[PDB]
């Protein structure tokens, strides 16, 4: 009856992570409520079979479960952001936006109306409380699944009401815990790609919302290489792609020019156009109150699947400058830059533009 | 017709990684042959539907495909190792053994009888050739999927005949490449866990081969906590487990004693029994010719899903000593220790035992 006085609302997606998150919290004696969000209307439906799994699991462990719909909020705060990024020639990170605006804003206020003390999710991340009571976010110990990158926008006030029960676990353990508990989701494979596109063709999906305007593909010396399918189908640094058959060696996307509808391509993983020495970022947000203007010597991640690297960051309110210790490959406008201090995730922003020798890279 | 003179035999498992590995090599003009290994007899069969995918993909890209059976070799060189580890109270890494003895020995010699110049696999790793022509292994750029850890045992002579076409790719890209090529495996989810156990219950699997002898579960101060199911069902550091319901806080496995059939358990992620300051390792193997006796200041990984950490290693032929810069949690006998020099994977061994203050940890 210690933890039984603490109500935790757990986001239950129907996956093995959230199923295990719920089981662990129940086992620790918390007052646990499972909640399924339907945030996307995808009918031939996807949400229907996942809700079945939420129900089967919630019943297996004996917790209440409910179902809430945030289609509107998700559309307005995530999907419009997603589309507007593409219109601007950038590459969005809808998950960052989703955590910031949905999982820890809409869902958190919702959970509070259920008398929740905390929300929990199956994110691979940790929260540590200070002596002072200040909460810090730490990388998940599973350094392949560590989701702090996507949680970079969370505020002190959100982290105060958050729990991450999987934070000290590695993915295979989560599956072992599920199997030993006999949870029906134990063997359920995780959905890949963005939630709302699911297992549908990406080009087809996006073209339902944005007009694709094929344009010209060029090498850096100006030689026309054919037609691309629309710039929003390519990202800085990508190997091959729609109509990139272009020598046997592969071609990469090495720049973009939205204003001429041009895709720049070139050979070599380390193509000189792919290298940067600094960036600017917007929407820079920290996990705690920071000064108006300050310098930081830390590490950063520019993409989810890379190790972090040394960085000087100069913050000045509306814009942030990031200087790389070492040249960086394929720094992508729209993606998240996330700052670390060893195991602590300090916060992050969205990349506006890359620079090499005091001149904006033609990335777009 | 440049690369068309180079024959590459690609290991095709039926998964999206190997499918894409084959497509990329074909696209680059290599003389490509896809080969499926059946190494485990698992009938109600698993191999049957995967071979269908190999065939569908090989036909989609227009390469020849064949099928070879190494059940014997796999049993003898991997599965017996796996079982013998458990009998000895250790935790095996069958993948390390499998790459060393099967994918790059049995399969490589096989491929050579097909006039192969190289074997390729869909491992997330890189090989770089020196000025001198010496090959080094580099981490995959996808730092979550990077498989150098499992490839730590590969010799210079194996790496000379190896290609890793996915080495410069991240997993989501591999899926985008697959989808754009219209490969039937594009949406196919990767199988989790060890190959031969697949989606069957682990406890059930292992008990078909090893007698489980339940024994006593004890805290570090000697208090009997109940019966465990058999020591081979638990690993150093694991949270909960079979019969670990044991306060609301979770219990961890903090040691083992095979000689008394005892499982030691304790509360707290950082339980003092979980911390080590050094280890010894056997089967230490490097990617290049090394001296008989030498010191190395580098980093190491003690488990697949952790970042590497600073380490002094003293090598002396039969045994290797590893001294941690910082105390290490749940150092597990039988697991791989793998050494790095920045992005280079130097080699590795199998952990024999952990030490704290010149005394072997009771891990077993
Ligand atoms: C799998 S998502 C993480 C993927 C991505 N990196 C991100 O941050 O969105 C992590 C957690 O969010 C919560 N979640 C995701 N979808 C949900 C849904 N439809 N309803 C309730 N919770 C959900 C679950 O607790 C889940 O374990
Ligand atoms: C998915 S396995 C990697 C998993 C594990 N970390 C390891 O090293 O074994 C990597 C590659 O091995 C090859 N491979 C695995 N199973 C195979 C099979 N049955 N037949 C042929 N190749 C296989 C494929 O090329 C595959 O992409
Ligand atoms: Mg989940
Ligand atoms: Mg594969």
């Amino acid at each position: 009856s210690d933890n039984s006085k603490t109500r935790v609302v757990v986001g239950m997606s129907g996956g093995v992570d959230s199923s295990v998150t719920a089981l662990l919290l129940k086992e620790q004696g918390y007052d646990v409520i499972g909640i399924f969000m339907k945030n996307w209307d995808d009918t031939d439906c996807t949400a229907t079979e996942d809700y079945k799994d939420v129900v089967a699991v919630a019943d297996q462990i004996g917790i209440p479960y409910y179902s809430v719909n945030f289609e509107k909020e998700y559309w307005d705060r995530v999907f419009e952001y997603f589309l507007a990024e593409y219109r601007a020639g950038r590459t969005p990170n809808p998950d960052v936006m989703c955590n910031k605006e949905i999982k820890f804003k809409a869902f958190l206020d919702y959970a509070i109306t259920l008398g929740a003390d905390y929300v929990a999710t199956g994110h691979y991340a940790r929260v540590a409380r200070d002596e002072d009571g200040t909460v810090h976010m730490l990388r998940g110990v599973d350094n392949g699944k560590d989701q702090t990158y996507f949680l970079s926008q969370l505020s002190q006030e959100q982290l105060q009401k958050t729990m991450f029960p999987l934070g000290h676990l590695e993915k295979p353990e989560v599956r072992r815990l599920a199997e030993e508990a006999g949870l029906s989701t134990a063997k359920k494979k995780d959905s890949t790609g963005i939630c709302f596109i699911g297992e549908k063709n990406f080009k087809n999906f996006l073209s339902n919302y944005l007009p694709a305007q094929p344009g010209r593909m060029m090498t850096v010396d100006g030689r026309d290489m054919g037609e691309h399918a629309g710039l929003m189908y390519y990202t800085i640094g990508q190997r091959g792609g729609l109509g990139i058959g272009g020598d046997n060696a592969p071609w990469f996307v090495v720049g973009k020019d939205l204003s001429k509808n041009i895709l720049y391509v070139g050979q070599g993983f380390y193509h000189d156009s792919l290298m940067s020495t600094s960036l600017e970022a917007s929407q820079v947000h920290f996990t705690r109150e920071m000064p108006e203007e300050f310098t930081l010597e830390c590490t950063a991640k520019f993409r989810y699947r890379q190790p972090d690297s040394k960085v000087t960051v100069h913050v000045k309110g509306e814009k942030t400058e990031v200087i790389f210790a070492e040249p960086q490959r394929a720094i992508t406008p729209g993606q998240a830059v996330v700052f670390y201090d060893g195991e602590e995730c300090l916060g992050g922003g969205l990349i506006d533009n890359a620079y090499r020798d005091g001149q904006v890279c033609q990335y777009i």
